[PDB]
């Protein structure tokens, strides 16, 4: 029903959004059915809402535990696993975060390599505006 | 020599950098490469630089040239265009922020979509730290501007 549709077309939204962060888009897509179910789910459950394969979820529900993104509840007397959405983006963007750290250590090499005074100081104010932008958000992880 | 390879190889990291903004990464090289140049530099030097084709510099300078990375210079006497680094990230870093708003909207239609409480507090939790650390960068960028920076 109409519910259902919007439920699964912001599983598709969120794949393409945690793309952004390369992870795979089925890995999103079961991040935003998690996010949208009241109770823990189970991995054929997941499957069977999202019409994915039985590698295909467990592979998505790997990558979203190591991502802090969801949790894995076992079941008594069953190896079954049910999952849930948990955590936040706190870990997504704090990866986010170090890779930029590797691009600001790039400018500042190039501001290294400047053989003019003009270049060097093109660069170290390229730079600076970048830093600002970085550190702003690396405020609200802390 | 140990100068220009360290040159060419900054070019090359910064056209992987500039792809994360959904920049080519030919064209982010281009941008990369003039970044060192002290001088402006004719399309076809920047084609031999860096073993880029006449078509590749030139697709590559007319988007530097949109997004405000690289101006475009006139030579009496010619037709021919010389080209140098200017502007900088910041529309770059516009259309990124603009990118985070789309998301942040798909997040805000997931929450109104939540049927019970359990799971419109998970969404809005979520997505007020998301929206918060995307406005932090804004902000830092328009706050930088009414200071004088």
């Amino acid at each position: 029903n109409a519910v259902t549709e919007e439920q699964l077309t912001f599983s598709q939204a969120m794949g393409d959004m945690l793309a952004t962060w390369q992870l795979p888009r089925t890995t999103g897509r079961t991040y935003g059915y998690l996010l949208l179910q009241s109770e823990a789910t189970s991995f054929q459950e997941i499957g069977a809402d999202l019409g994915l394969s039985p590698g295909a979820v467990s592979t998505s529900v790997r990558e979203l535990v190591a991502w802090g993104l969801a949790r894995t509840i076992p079941q008594p007397g069953s190896r079954r696993l049910l999952v849930e959405a948990a955590g936040g983006f706190e870990q997504l963007l704090a990866a986010s975060h170090e890779r930029s750290r590797a691009f600001i250590r790039t400018l500042r090499s190039g501001q290294a390599l400047a053989d003019d005074d003009r270049v060097a100081t093109r660069l170290v104010d390229l730079t600076d505006l970048f830093e600002a932008y970085v550190e702003a958000g690396e405020q609200m992880l802390r």
